[PDB]
């Protein structure tokens, strides 16, 4: 069982353009009057959660002309900017929103079509530091708008996502923790598969298991409804 990178460019791209359809279909449910209300993500209101995902492709488009043209065009100017514009986007009316959402798409998709062949594996930095090809683009928006798509709180789950995207989330996650030195002792199990997902070693052994969908939406910090406990009670897992 093959992961996101191992996949034909091509494939990647429909996986990316999938979810990005599937988000947009969760947009379309949410009334613009609900727009101001919470969204599952604690602190963002669906505008924030909307404007966010426009800012992301804003930001993978940079990625890309940096891919293409071979100048260093970072993903966010800085971390106070990122957040800053992400404040200004969350106060538009919702139709400025989904009309900004609808055009960041549209160019994030342009420039993928028109990335040539070298630039694919061009070297770029991802805005945690990580040193990809810009190929890791298609992984990263794919990641937002699978997962954003539930966040908006309409009809999304994690159910809804293709396995192989599941898999690697999995698999990313557990690997982020692993690098940190976090969870210590907590492994992840899709029971179905017996596919353990181990984090940093430790002495005492929590394994939280579950179907896919169950221990990603756990691990991705969205609960933990589909998952129990070796030890009879489910922790908080470490933030992502
Ligand atoms: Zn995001």
């Amino acid at each position: 069982m093959t992961t996101f990178h191992d996949l034909p460019l091509e494939e990647r791209l429909t996986l990316a353009r999938l979810g990005t359809s599937h988000y947009s279909r969760q947009l379309s449910l949410v009334d613009n009057a609900e727009f101001g209300e919470h969204s599952l993500l604690e602190g963002w209101t669906r505008s924030h959660l909307i404007a966010h995902v426009a800012y992301n492709a804003i930001a993978l488009c940079n990625l890309m002309h940096w891919a293409n043209t071979g100048e260093e065009t970072p993903m966010y100017v800085s971390p106070e900017a990122r957040n800053e514009e992400i404040a200004y986007g969350s106060t538009l009316n919702p139709d400025a929103l989904r009309n900004l959402h609808e055009h960041s798409v549209a160019r994030l998709d342009v420039a993928w079509r028109e990335t040539s062949e070298d630039a694919w594996s061009h070297e770029v930095l991802t805005a945690q530091g990580r040193t990809v090809p810009a190929s890791e683009t298609l992984w990263m928006r794919s990641r937002e708008v699978w997962i954003h798509a539930v966040d908006l709180g309409a009809v999304a789950t994690f159910g809804d996502i293709p396995e192989v995207i599941l898999r690697t989330l999995a698999a990313e996650i557990t690997q982020k923790w692993t690098s940190q030195g976090a969870g210590e002792g907590l492994v992840l199990l899709d029971e179905p598969s017996s596919t353990r997902y181990p984090a940093a070693p430790g002495q005492d052994e929590v394994v939280v298991s579950g179907s896919l969908a169950g221990i990603v939406r756990y691990a991705a910090g969205r609960g933990s409804d589909g998952v129990t406990s070796s030890t009879g009670e489910v922790p908080e897992p470490p933030r992502w």
